[PDB]
């Protein structure tokens, strides 16, 4: 109420339930990649210093042929994202804009990202992945959740509260 | 492990506790604006159609002489943001980049925002605000949480489960 951001998010409320976000990357490929590199990404989240590249995302862009030679193929990736919403026009504008927004966001921190790409293993068998893939993929999901079209949002007291929280609390 | 997102976010954990996100606008102003316009923004979030402008934000930008005539003053506002973290060097690059990203997002969504500024009251005392201020202030707080620097993140089990959620779940 008064301080609504105090309580925090609604409990049994999964944002993927509330907002049926289209699959920009094949879901089977993404879960495969998660099963393989999920534990490493979880560890790296707790490491200090330059953020380390997400190997889940880099796995996903390898498998879809969008990452190669330290380079993520912007035009090819953008087109894959549009193809994923070819049956969802309510998302087409949004997916287009998020794409450019996310690529431009990466460009602003490109120095940090490239630094991240150049790290050496901190330990035994550390896979050093280029952070570009995970920057784009996390950016997209966030851009999309945060701007979920009203026409697709799932309406219920907890999804409505999750929406109220995420829309108001970040600014106050 | 197996289903890292179905479970959803940690139960009683408030992002602001795990992440000491700096206040870019004076909290008094934000709270006064929220008390005036909270309820109306809550109803607007449930309305279909073009997204309606957030009056909480517009109120705050009025209070600080940042909004006038369908336009936020980009230079003055950016300056105000940077000034707000002058003693938080671990947020400077982040806030400045977020500032540019967020204005440039607004630019991409310009027709929608302008259309939202012209909407008609759907209920009796509904105030129609320009969406530009809400666009910027939500964008900023969302960019800032989503990239909370490792060096300032409060570490415990729940804040780590939260960060794992926030970084992995939006991409799968
Ligand atoms: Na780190
Ligand atoms: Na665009
Ligand atoms: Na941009
Ligand atoms: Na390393
Ligand atoms: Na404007
Ligand atoms: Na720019
Ligand atoms: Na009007």
């Amino acid at each position: 109420g008064d301080n609504p951001c105090a309580a925090g998010p609604p409990v049994d409320t999964n944002p993927a339930e509330c907002c049926p976000k289209p699959m920009l990357v094949d879901g089977t490929i993404m879960m495969d990649c998660y099963k393989k590199y999920g534990e490493q990404t979880k560890k790296q989240l707790q490491m200090d210093g330059i953020p380390r590249g997400c190997c889940i995302a880099e796995c996903a862009m390898n498998a879809t042929n969008m990452y190669a030679d330290g380079m993520l193929k912007r035009d090819d990736l953008s087109k894959m994202f549009m193809d994923a919403v070819k049956d969802k026009p309510e998302w087409m504008s949004l997916v287009r804009d998020a794409t450019n927004a996310c690529f431009e966001l990466a460009e602003k921190k490109m120095d940090e990202i490239e630094a991240g790409a150049k790290l050496e293993p901190s330990f035994e068998g550390e896979k050093i992945c280029h952070p570009i893939s995970g920057t784009i993929l996390r950016c997209m999901g966030m851009m999309m959740f945060a701007q979920c079209p009203a026409s697709v949002f799932n309406v219920n007291e907890n999804c409505n509260k999750l929406r109220e929280y995420g829309s108001i609390c970040p600014m106050i």
